[PDB]
């Protein structure tokens, strides 16, 4: 190892593993000369104060005699600047005295220094570093306690048997990560993890919860602090080639830094951020030059801790007082940008500690330092439980304890598996077989000190864990500033929630977070804006133009009080009045009475076939044939071959045909539906041929009888050409009955029945005129 | 470490890592007492002879002075019974003297033993074990040479910098694994890998090649030697719940053993096997009790090797000669099932070596032992190149070599990166930056010694690697015995290659290895048995009943020589003969000549409208109207009001109407298509109303003229009721022309034209009879 160490002697050595530099240099060895270790060129003041938080509690235990009397404590602490290489290079020296059973060819000085073996060890930050170092110490059962390693792979106790945490596991952070977008009500998001044991398994767990809550994922990407610049530009083009305003960033501190500088050069705005706790308080990331594109940044953190005298101990520093710190002189030079020696100028070693801005001392809270501060205490308190072994009631076979002068790491781990004691601020730190405890999380926003631009972290709520699901989370939303200032919550669903008129269809391949919306046709009336399917209307309605609630009814094919038909009804009334005047002339000055009365009935027949149709109004078309067949009695009575009341021989035949037809054909108005929107009509639905047979048996039978009896009398003037007038009236009635047929066969609705009505009225008026006017006016 | 070691002193220590036991015991430590290492209860004679192959070549280098004179060689070899735990427990003692710069608190005896550091080390078998141990030695650049670790993760030189192989990599085995089922012509298979660094990445590479060659995968499963018995039953139920006769097993030796015993209890047969080379020669697996369900087992292996004196050295064994072997006495007791000491009886230490069946000595070839035997030599030959450093032309800065008494592992690795020398049997072992070489593979079958039942491994070909793709592989298939004895190659496609009549459709979700097949309808004629889609027929064909090549033609609606129409044509000929007899009587004993001639033309008119239709045969229906209008001249000439040659006044009108119609309507036979299979007809397609207008203007005009001229003469007998006969003939012709209309309007094809033909013939025959017979017979 180097001189870069932290070591004081003592009865039991502890040692620790700490990131004094974020990034390592990455030189390529070439084997032409003697290879050597690599200097790691970055810094972490938070790591240096983590060292201070270690050694302060160390000296607390040494000074306090209530905590392990007659026992000075050693340590041999090394820097692991985020490489498993130097982590292994350190921990091989940790597995040293236990290798005396393996390396025993040093017999002449095998107990010269007589070193106590490093009994336990404070772990390391990065999950990859801890998983690398855990496999070695699982062999010797040397208990290793991490403080920041927070991946669920280490919860396995098959491989990692000698591993404990003073930090909660990651499943609850994945749970709250699902629940925050649940409460924030989104379905469409893309995430970015780190390509190691911290990012990948936790983002896999978040993928589990995302498909539990049916939240579709845009993308899942991986970066590191050694990522390729083309790959960073590639994933940035992936971001700009897609759309999800929220992003689950689930990485450590310095791994985002190249991507972050690249993005602030790329000047992408609008996308907002979700933070894992490994970078949710990242001072090197939290910079006001980056607060244009970061901000509104929501994350989690641990609760604060309290250490007495600690700020004073942090300013109890001096480079020629670093008898147990190799890193302190380099820290002094690096803070003061100079070159002390026993470009960069000299250093006086006497400057003010609280003079310059540094995250070493300009903190607000104690979280991971607090975890270390209680971690070394929990080691010491399990050790204290060994120190007061109950005489015969230890944690061994038969409770048979051993001495404290010869204590072994497996005994230490056995007592560490059952350690039931409480905090200095009164919290029972108690280990399950997951090797940790669990606490709550704060929930912050990256706000801004507006006059200074220092990115402040306002608590906007928290996440309890001690409740159950659907119950653990509370956010006061009333201090959230989305995109740093916008009070309104933004939009991150993929497809828009469409309006009322278009029902929400589905695209193949893409799930429910991004759909399509299609306006259904022809009776759509889709009322709700976000129902996936619409309904079809009932009978009395048709769709709106904007396909809203269908109210447009059907047709009104009745022509009852229609102005086109009312004038024809008035003309029929005038014809009836002319017939009344002719009968009044015939009365004042069988053919005289009944031929006039049956003609009046044939005139009044079609007037009972007008209006909105019904049962009786439908069956009243049979009297339009019967009264015309009765009015044809003059055509048989007034022939030149003129017992006269024997018109019953055809009247009863027509009546019997109608009595059969009343049960054969339908005497009921038939409301058909020909069109779609306006289709309400009435057409009476006669049976198959009943009306045609009755018409052929009455009308064109009596007219043909009159024509066959007057074919000889047409060339015969008698009673002032009354035979000529009768033949002309018979021809006119036959012409009207012939012309009414195709206009009934080629029509519909209110265009069909009016033709038959007007034709019957016209034929009656013509025959009545050609008889009565030529009779009377002379 | 234990006494279970292999150690002789020497100037440079080497050491190795070897599986003396397949499985370890898996006791759970409970920390109530002193924990300790676990005894591993299995054995591997192949591992023991691998130790022998190490130490024999070691003593060869020591005895040979041409190979490194004045240099005895140490070793410190340990057993790694397939656990990374004991592998690490070994290799911590390997990184020992290099830790003097780290552990320097042993100053009073830091050079007492003055141990030379273990300069290089022969690696280990299992890929997980080698990847575990490689990360440690990559730090110190101690070159480690494996011999069996064959995963492509170790081809990376970023992490594993100090790693070399004397075994080819796995990409070519995955390539040949794709090519063997390519040549064996399958598309549907399910695989089983081992759940570690050997199985998983290679089976991932095979998945790449499977989707390259478009070979769909049934399943990809993972087992170990610590698999769950319910999981083994679960994957066996997965096998029985699916179907693929070939199985890519891609694991080590003992990991299949629980699954294999479970399967031979489960008694699944029919499935055949593909072997990776890690178990393709697995003697503990190759058992005759298992050769019922295994057999036909195809795999790969390395070529054999040759070591002189080696069989004698293997039988140069004695337990009280094991001065550098801790495992040898246990090997002696384990072979002889006894208990030597200085139930199981005593051991004499003097039994015959070649007395019992054991895979220690009952081998056939040298493959991995050969790899070790050349591996230690390649270490020694790079060391020899260091020994004759060219004075100033080494592999350093300026070629500046160092001494052999103080040699470092980075110098050794530098010379190992450039080592260009040849085998004892003359093959240039030369390392690229993949840290290996590449050789061919044999391709075997697990045959049977039929009288002894020992599963013999007949070579059934090989796999060259030095060619390119599509070129590297040759199999003589003529010794393959599928399922151990069946000469025919079996079937493992998912869906069957269907017959000709059903075109191959596609199922959603499942790719081309498993499809559907559907018989297309209505002109299918799908000729090829394995074309995905069919075609539709040309016009002159319709489909077969079994939907094969469509040959069934269309209809023959001509009725030219039809027996139903030939009798009617003969009746028309008899009517023409009767007309000829009547004209002969009228000649022997205008109406006399032309009314007979035009009647003969009207008789012969329809006879030119019979047969298969054509242009002139289609236009010959106009003469059927013209000659009938000419034959109606008697109806105007023979009236009772009887200049006579003025029939031209209507003949020219009919001719001008026909001359207009010849250009108006189509004078061409119209082959319609009404049906589907048999639809070939002829219907002449007249224009819109031309034939109807010409018929109304000629036929029912002349007949109505005759009727209006004879309505008074019907009650007038003259010339023996010739007026009555003429009126009856006119009524008959009008009745025939009226009856021919609906039978033409409601028919088709050969049912329509024959009606008009027979009606014209009947009307002509009736009119000619009613004139001529009543004229002549009196
Ligand atoms: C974004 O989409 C989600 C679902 O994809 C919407 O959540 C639904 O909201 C409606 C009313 O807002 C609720 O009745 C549903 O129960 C919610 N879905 C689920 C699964 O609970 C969310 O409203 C959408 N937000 C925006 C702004 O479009
Ligand atoms: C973790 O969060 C919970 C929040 O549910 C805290 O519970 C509070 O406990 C105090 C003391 O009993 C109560 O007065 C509060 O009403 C609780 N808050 C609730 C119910 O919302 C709890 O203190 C937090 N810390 C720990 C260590 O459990
Ligand atoms: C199993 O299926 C494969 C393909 O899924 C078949 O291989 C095809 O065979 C035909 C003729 O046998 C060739 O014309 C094709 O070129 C082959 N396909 C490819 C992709 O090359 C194979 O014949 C099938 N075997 C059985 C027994 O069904
Ligand atoms: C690897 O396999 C190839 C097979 O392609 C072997 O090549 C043979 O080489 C000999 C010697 O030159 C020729 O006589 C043969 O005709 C080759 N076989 C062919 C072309 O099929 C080769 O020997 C094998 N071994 C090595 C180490 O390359
Ligand atoms: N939990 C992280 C370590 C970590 C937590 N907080 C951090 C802050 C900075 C750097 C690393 C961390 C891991 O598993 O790797
Ligand atoms: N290649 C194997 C090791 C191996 C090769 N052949 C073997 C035979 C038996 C056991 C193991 C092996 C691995 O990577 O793990
Ligand atoms: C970055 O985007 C913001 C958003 O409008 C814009 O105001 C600013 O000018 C941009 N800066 C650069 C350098 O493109
Ligand atoms: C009592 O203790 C001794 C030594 O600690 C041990 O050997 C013995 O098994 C124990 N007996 C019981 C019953 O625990
Ligand atoms: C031991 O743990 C239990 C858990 O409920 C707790 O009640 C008890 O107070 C603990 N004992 C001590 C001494 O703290
Ligand atoms: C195993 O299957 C074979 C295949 O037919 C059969 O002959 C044999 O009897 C079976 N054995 C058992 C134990 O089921
Ligand atoms: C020559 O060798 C010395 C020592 O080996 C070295 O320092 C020097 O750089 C070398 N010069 C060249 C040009 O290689
Ligand atoms: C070195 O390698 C080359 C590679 O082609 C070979 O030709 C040559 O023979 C090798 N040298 C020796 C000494 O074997």
């Amino acid at each position: 190892g180097p001189d870069q160490r932290a070591q004081k002697k003592g009865d039991i050595i502890l040692g620790g593993l700490f990131p004094i530099h974020f990034g390592v240099a990455a030189k390529d060895q070439d084997l032409k000369s003697r290879p050597e270790s690599v200097e790691c060129i970055r810094y972490n003041f938070r790591g240096f104060r983590w060292l201070q938080a270690m050694i302060f509690a160390i000296e607390e235990i040494n000074s306090s005699p209530a905590l392990l009397p007659n026992l000075t404590l050693g340590y041999r602490i090394f820097d692991t600047c985020n490489t498993v290489s130097k982590a292994l290079e350190a921990t091989l020296s940790f597995v040293a005295q236990n290798k005396i059973d393996s390396l025993n060819l040093d017999e002449f000085c095998n107990c010269s220094e007589h070193i106590p073996s490093t009994i336990a060890v404070v772990g390391a930050t990065g999950s990859g570093v801890s998983t690398a170092v855990a496999n070695l110490l699982g062999l010797f059962y040397i208990p290793q306690v991490s403080y920041a390693s927070s991946s669920r792979l280490l919860s396995n106790k098959n491989q990692f048997k000698s591993f404990l945490r003073t930090i909660p596991n990651d499943e609850h952070q994945a749970t709250a990560m699902a629940d925050i977008i649940e409460y924030f009500r989104w379905n469409w998001v893309g995430t970015i993890a780190a390509d190691d044991d911290y990012g990948r398994p936790g983002i896999e767990k978040f993928r589990e919860e995302a498909e539990e809550r049916d939240i579709c994922i845009d993308f899942s990407e991986l970066i590191s602090q050694y990522s390729d610049e083309e790959e960073i530009q590639h994933v940035v083009e992936v971001i700009q080639n897609s759309t999800a305003k929220v992003i689950v960033v689930f990485s450590s501190g310095p791994d985002l830094e190249p991507l972050i500088k690249e993005i602030v050069r790329r000047n992408i705005t609008g996308k907002i951020w979700l933070a894992s706790e490994a970078w949710a308080s990242s001072s090197l990331i939290a910079m006001p030059q980056y607060f244009h594109v970061v901000g509104g940044t929501i994350g989690f953190a641990l609760k604060a801790g309290q250490i007495p005298g600690f700020r004073e101990f942090l300013k109890k520093v001096h480079p020629r007082k670093s008898v147990h710190n190799g890193f302190a002189k380099e820290f002094w030079e690096e803070t003061f940008n100079c070159h002390l020696q026993e470009f960069r100028p000299l250093c006086t070693g006497d400057e003010n500690i609280s003079s310059v801005e540094t995250p070493y001392i300009d903190y607000t809270h104690l979280r991971i330092s607090y975890n270390v501060y209680l971690a070394v205490y929990s080691i010491a308190h399990a050790l204290q439980d060994i120190y007061t072994c109950l005489p015969g009631r230890g944690l061994f076979t038969n409770g048979s304890c051993a001495d404290i002068k010869k204590v072994e790491a497996w005994q230490v781990l056995k007592h560490l598996r059952h350690l039931n004691f409480t905090n200095n601020m009164g919290e029972q730190v108690t280990f399950d077989e997951c090797g940790d405890l669990v606490g709550n999380y704060s929930i912050i926003n990256w706000h801004l000190s507006p006059e200074d631009g220092s990115i402040v972290f306002k608590e906007v709520g928290y996440y309890n864990v001690y409740a159950k699901k659907g119950e653990r989370l509370f956010i006061n939303e009333e201090k959230i500033l989305w995109s740093g200032f916008s009070r309104e919550v933004p939009f991150s669903n993929c497809s828009r929630d469409c309006l009322a008129g278009t029902r929400k269809g589905i695209i193949e391949g893409e799930p429910t977070c991004c759909f399509e919306c299609v306006e259904c046709p022809d009776g759509e009336y889709s009322d709700e804006t976000d129902a996936s399917a619409c309904n079809k209307c009932p009978d009395d309605f048709w769709s709106n133009e904007n396909h809203t609630s269908c109210i447009a009814k059907e047709i009104e094919f009745l022509s009852w009080t229609e102005p086109f038909g009312i004038a024809l009804t008035l003309f029929a009334v005038l014809g009836i009045f002319l017939t009344a005047f002719v009968l009044g002339v015939f009365i004042k000055f069988e053919l005289s009475y009944l031929l006039l009365f049956s003609l009046l009935c044939c005139f009044s027949s079609s007037l009972f076939f007008i209006g909105e149709p019904q049962d009786w109004t439908c069956r009243l078309r049979q009297p339009a044939f019967g009264i015309s067949f009765v009015l044809c009695i003059s055509c048989i009575l007034v022939k030149t071959n003129r017992q006269f009341l024997l018109v019953f021989l055809c009247t009863f035949m027509q009546i019997v045909i109608c009595v059969i037809w009343l049960y054969t054909a339908p005497p009921s108005s038939y409301r058909n539906q020909e069109l779609e929107d306006e289709i309400i009509f009435i057409t009476c639905h006669e049976g198959s041929l009943m009306a045609l047979g009755f018409l052929i048996g009455y009308t064109c039978l009596l007219a043909a009888i009159c024509f066959f009896f007057a074919f000889k009398s047409r060339k015969l003037p008698e009673n002032f050409n009354e035979a000529k007038f009768i033949t002309f009236s018979m021809l006119i009635f036959f012409i009207v009955w012939i012309s009414f047929i195709p206009a009934y066969a080629s029509t519909y609705g209110k265009f069909v029945s009016a033709v038959e009505v007007i034709a019957i009225l016209a034929a009656s008026f013509g025959l009545l005129a050609c008889i009565f006017f030529n009779k009377i006016y002379i």
